[PDB]
């Protein structure tokens, strides 16, 4: 039974993996046949095993994340705003991002669309 | 093709016909056969009656809305935050919601919907 709760305590669990850069922990939100479509546009990465490369890499560099607001949700469904800071060669990149989960009735993220273009990638600091 | 700035614009557009009480210049960024779905999880509206509809029931109070962060656009797809303030049942309330908006080839808005739960509104007794 997916309620508001369950669907904003995994969002919360999201972006705390990400921040610890736990792999597993990141890929056990998702569904064995979960979607991931980043950015909104591209194939989407189909299967544990795609889902899995899609964040090694993702993560090769360290990020900081931030729910930058409340997590809306919904219907077995959640979408959130935050940010991702990261640095490399002294040049500092935040991305603006707005994420959207559809949940199946097991409580797990059956699909996910990261949804931003290069006017939220902003660079400097 | 839906440029960033074109669906930034029609997302600004539509934040100042709401504030405005402007119904024709809400539902002039619609395409005659779109669809609104507010909030998620409800059952679609579409065609032009059922969106006019919509909006008008929606304008009977004073709306005061505004983007609270940055517009996110890609692909023939924009997502943005902004909030929802009026005056009910004697209660101050603001609404906080994540609207995702598809447009077609002629830059109109196909397919629109609001995703924001219980916990997104908040009523000041
Ligand atoms: C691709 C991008 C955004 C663009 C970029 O420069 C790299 C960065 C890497 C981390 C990604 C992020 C998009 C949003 C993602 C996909 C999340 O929600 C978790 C990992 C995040
Ligand atoms: C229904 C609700 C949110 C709940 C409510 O009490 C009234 C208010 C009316 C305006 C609606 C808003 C939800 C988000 C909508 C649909 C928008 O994005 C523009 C008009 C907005």
């Amino acid at each position: 039974m997916n309620t508001p709760e369950h669907m904003t305590a995994v969002v919360q669990r999201f972006v705390a993996a990400l921040n610890a850069g736990d792999l597993d922990g990141i890929v056990a939100l998702f569904a064995d046949d979960a979607t991931v479509e980043n950015p909104v546009g591209s194939e989407p990465r189909s299967g544990t095993a795609a889902i899995r490369e899609f964040y090694a890499n993702s993560l090769k560099l360290p990020l900081a994340v931030e729910l930058t607001q409340e997590v809306r949700a919904v219907a077995n469904e959640a979408a959130f705003a935050f940010i991702v800071s990261f640095e490399y060669q002294g040049r500092k990149t935040v991305v603006a991002p707005i994420d959207h989960f559809r949940f199946n009735g097991a409580g797990k993220v059956v699909s996910m669309r990261a949804l931003f273009g290069e006017k939220n990638i902003h660079a400097g600091a």
